[PDB]
């Protein structure tokens, strides 16, 4: 059977690396600030918070607006969510080195939650005030879930598909899946993939909220996000979107591109379970991990690190500890970006899956934020108080979604 | 390189079919129908079109609507394309014979076009009048694209994923490419896949209209979707929603399912030409049907049948007959379902793979209907008048969609 290590597959490689989030723009400077312990989670100032007076006010905004790089069209002919596409799109490439690929042998993946949900409200209103002819003849193309990766791919000019999973919190990372799949299944050697998603706002704060899992910390914002703490009380929105640049190893080779990273193999699987709490016993979690695995060549000894999805929920934690026990992964350091960037919803497993890749890249683990009190339940390796250095050669990278989805990929050292 | 024809892939069937149309709640019936030459499509009825004075007045809403089967529970707790997800998934199941399969083995690909939107407009009504602590807590499981494929996951069991293409008018088929792909590289045994989608609405009638490619040739419903004809002048809608269930032949005649075909093999492409106007070229929709072919193993020669995508828009159907020329298609027979069903979104590739397939089980394509005027641009022979029967073998499914994607699939007689 083909796995990475036994040349089955061609070797895939990230190439560039691209996120927005509560720290900063610049995915270089996030990552300085993660490990010197810098959070992005804040009181929220907005109007909304008090017009409606939230339980939550607390999240993390981008450092930097998508839209102050936005012009007078794009405003008014985008969704957000594509128009973070957009501005994330070329920043990657331009990262990339703007390097001239076959387009027919290029794909773009990228996931969201949602898709362009503003324009919905906003054509809803329009036509409950002024009729059929106040909608967009932009609307339906604004609106559309497949809607940012269109965007990229007429931006960069992909022709060997553009594809949109959705599966709720894991849409980010089962993008890379599926991008790693149309590689080395020979319908592309070079993909742009990831993950975007809109602001925090009144209503989707609303709609979690009465799901009673957000934390409710409002004090202290900074400590509110405690993923595997005894002490968590539900997660933190925090704004991002990442994408990044696979290739296979010869494609990258030719054009002279210095790889990052590897990314070695993926796994999906599904819990059959509950549709907004996962499974307990973390088995057809940790069977994802394991796939990843089986895929990549690997055994779980290999594992170094894992980059948990870690929501801080008091269910959430527990079954993913149970998930990287199943699969023979709980000796490695463990880092939950959320302690520091907040959940980011269809984006989040692409930011973490550029984490996991600088950990590789540069042999350092973040600190998990607000890990003080540790849960007898989860006896894993959290990493925290300081960066955990190694020369680290293989990680994996946990997303799980509302719908009971589960994607693991595995990265290795380049 | 691996092909079905050379036992690289393994072997594919669609054991089970299911659909509800304009026509008729069972998709034997709505078979008969398209036969005899039935259109879906009249004069809407709903009060909304002459409370906004819709410029489109014409559409096919389902012969049987979901709800009448829906428990008052339902109606409150899923969205209208999770009630059809979950309808259609036990009633394709119940016609499957209800097996036992194992669950790890068992994934679901369902695409759909937005998903549950209305949840969204109702939540943003509720909490304008209300606060935020009036948003159903079951909003978001309603609202979240992956709702449907998830539902459906659940209701059958379905732990080795569970999986939500979402690329506008090609869901449906991209849906079914992506099971056949999760077969194929060992992920899964048995996949039910297709695809669901909203009924015909104000808004979506607004919204869509406003593009200005919709007919509307409102004193004749049954006359105005017509794919191919020198007089065509835009789509209409007319409501779907089909699932397959498809698995290895292994399988299949380990639980004695006869085969309804076989799935050979897929290939998706993308055009980087336009968000809303499909490349006049055909060049990259024409690969995606090459694609397909290279993965089944089949030259464009050995083509029998090829159900056109057909949406009766005039620079629709010119693109698409280019891309058939391009992938050398263009002396197989055609069928446009749309001429009878109307137009169904993200359902649509899904239930006209399922009329791809009952045209290779039966020998028999349905007239395209309205088909009166040939378009010398077009230069395809297109099916009309009387059902055409032969020994067809192979079959070649098209779907294209908003964003540019290209979706094909091949199709085998069992
Ligand atoms: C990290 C946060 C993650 C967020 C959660 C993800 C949810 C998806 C987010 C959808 C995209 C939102 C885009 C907002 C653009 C923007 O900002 O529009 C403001 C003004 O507000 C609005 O129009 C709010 C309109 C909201 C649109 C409907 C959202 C409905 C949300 C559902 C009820 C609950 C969430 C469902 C999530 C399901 C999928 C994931 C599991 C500019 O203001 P102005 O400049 O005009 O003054
Ligand atoms: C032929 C298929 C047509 C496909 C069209 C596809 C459009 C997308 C599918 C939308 C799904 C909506 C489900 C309808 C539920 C239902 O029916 O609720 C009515 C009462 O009205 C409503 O609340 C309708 C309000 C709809 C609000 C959201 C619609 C947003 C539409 C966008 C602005 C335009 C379409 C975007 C499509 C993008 C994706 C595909 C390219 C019964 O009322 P009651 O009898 O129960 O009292
Ligand atoms: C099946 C339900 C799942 C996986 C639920 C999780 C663990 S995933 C996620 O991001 C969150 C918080 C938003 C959960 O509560
Ligand atoms: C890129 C745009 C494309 C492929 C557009 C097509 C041809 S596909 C489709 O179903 C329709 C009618 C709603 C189109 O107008
Ligand atoms: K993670
Ligand atoms: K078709």
């Amino acid at each position: 059977q083909p796995s990475t290590a036994n040349g089955g597959f061609p070797s895939v490689v990230v190439t560039a690396v691209t996120a927005t989030t509560s720290i900063s723009p610049d995915i270089e400077s996030t990552w300085k600030g993660l490990l010197a312990g810098e959070s992005g989670i804040h009181a929220l100032e907005d109007e909304f918070v008090t017009k409606w007076d939230l339980a939550v006010k607390i999240g993390g905004h981008l450092k930097d607006p998508v839209d102050s790089h936005m012009g007078r069209l794009d405003m008014r002919r985008m969704s957000y969510v594509q128009r973070m596409g957009k501005l994330l799109g070329g920043q990657l490439w331009e990262s990339a080195g703007s390097p001239e690929v076959d387009p027919d042998r290029f794909a773009v993946v990228v996931g969201t939650g949602l898709g362009g949900a503003e324009r919905i409200v906003e054509s809803y209103d329009l036509m409950n005030a002024g009729g059929p002819r106040k909608v967009s003849p932009l609307a339906v193309q604004m609106i559309m879930p497949n809607g940012a990766a269109a965007v990229i791919g007429l931006q960069l000019g992909a022709r060997a598909g553009v594809m949109t999973p959705v599966s709720a919190q894991s849409s980010g990372s089962e993008a890379i899946a599926h991008a790693w799949r149309q590689i080395v299944m020979g319908d592309a050697d070079v993909a742009v993939c990831g993950g975007v998603e809109g602001p925090i706002e009144a209503l989707p704060i609303a709609a979690f909220s009465m799901m009673r899992a957000m934390s409710t910390r409002n004090d202290e914002p900074e400590r509110a996000s405690r993923p595997f703490d005894k002490d968590r009380d539900g997660f933190v929105f925090g704004e991002a979107g990442a994408l990044m640049l696979i290739e296979t190893e010869e494609h990258a080779k030719a054009r002279g591109a210095k790889p990052l990273a590897r990314l070695l193999g993926a796994g999906i699987t599904s819990d059959a379970f509950h549709m907004v709490a996962p499974a307990a016993d973390g088995v057809r979690a940790g069977r994802a991990m394991t796939r990843s695995l089986e895929l990549a060549g690997l055994s779980p000894a290999d594992i170094d690190h894992v980059n948990a999805h870690g929501t801080a929920t008091p269910i959430g934690d527990a079954a993913e500890a149970n998930a990287i026990r199943v699969a023979g992964c709980d000796q490695a350091a463990v880092y939950a970006p959320k302690s520091a960037l907040g959940h980011s919803i269809g984006a989040v497993g692409a930011l973490e899956s550029v984490l996991t890749v600088l950990t590789l890249r540069d042999g350092v683990i973040p600190p998990t934020l607000n890990y003080e009190t540790p849960d007898p339940e989860i006896d894993l390796d959290v990493v925290a108080g300081e960066p955990r250095y190694g020369d680290y050669r293989y990680a994996v990278n946990n997303s799980f979604g509302f719908g009971g989805h589960n994607v693991a990929l595995a990265f290795g050292r380049y």
